[PDB]
């Protein structure tokens, strides 16, 4: 995240680390067994990291879980980023509490000008490289869909949407993928992508919740 400020530990109790190794993506809970994120940040061997807020100090509210399977979105194209999204189901069930909460799916899409939260342990700088150690968050807006396209013009689908500054200066960056977007107590996005970060005229894209939903509970009543 740039531009955003220091979340609070555990503030965010919805936001998870995917890590294989080290932290690569971030995802929302769900619910006590699934995790939503991005599906360009597929990769085997994921572990879930729930109640982070520092990814490189054990602080004692984490929870730490293997990944069972994960469920690319079967219309996912890895060349535009339409359909960015993956389920992740967890070997077994988080244990919930004021620390480790999941996140409400929307019934109905956000509106342009809400303002949303973005979080993530992604790049802090503009142009340069540094990643935070704590959980870093981000109050913006949802753009209108007239000036998501003129900012990409040929790029942007239903299933997308612009949100954050076209002056620049405040966006979510490479690290952040797959974390959440939350409108209005829901889960209307995931950080999909941009080009660079904070840079003027090129707002970030998310993934478009609210247009998932059947697929996501339909897959989560089978599997
Ligand atoms: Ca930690």
């Amino acid at each position: 995240i740039v531009g955003g400020y220091t979340c609070g530990a555990n503030t965010v109790p919805y936001q998870v680390s995917l890590n294989s190794g080290y932290h690569f993506c971030g995802g929302s809970l769900i619910n006590s067994q699934w995790v939503v994120s991005a599906a360009h940040c597929y990769k085997s061997g994921i572990q879930v990291r729930l109640g982070e807020d520092n990814i490189n100090v054990v602080e004692g509210n984490e929870q730490f879980i293997s990944a069972s399977k994960s469920i690319v979105h079967p219309s996912y194209n890895s060349n535009t980023l339409n359909n960015d999204i993956m389920l992740i189901k967890l070997k077994s069930a988080a244990s919930l509490n004021s620390r480790v909460a999941s996140i409400s799916l929307p019934t109905s899409c956000a509106s342009a000008g809400t303002q949303c939260l973005i979080s993530g342990w992604g790049n802090t700088k503009s142009s340069g490289t540094s990643y935070p150690d704590v959980l870093k968050c981000l109050k913006a807006p949802i753009l209108s869909d007239s000036s998501c396209k003129s900012a990409y013009p040929g790029q942007i689908t239903s299933n997308m949407f612009c949100a954050g500054y076209l002056e620049g200066g405040k966006d979510s960056c490479q690290g952040d993928s797959g974390g959440p977007v939350v409108c209005s107590g829901k889960l209307q996005g995931i950080v999909s992508w941009g080009s660079g970060c904070a840079q003027k005229n090129k707002p970030g894209v998310y993934t478009k919740v609210c247009n998932y939903v059947s697929w996501i509970k339909q897959t989560i009543a089978s599997n």
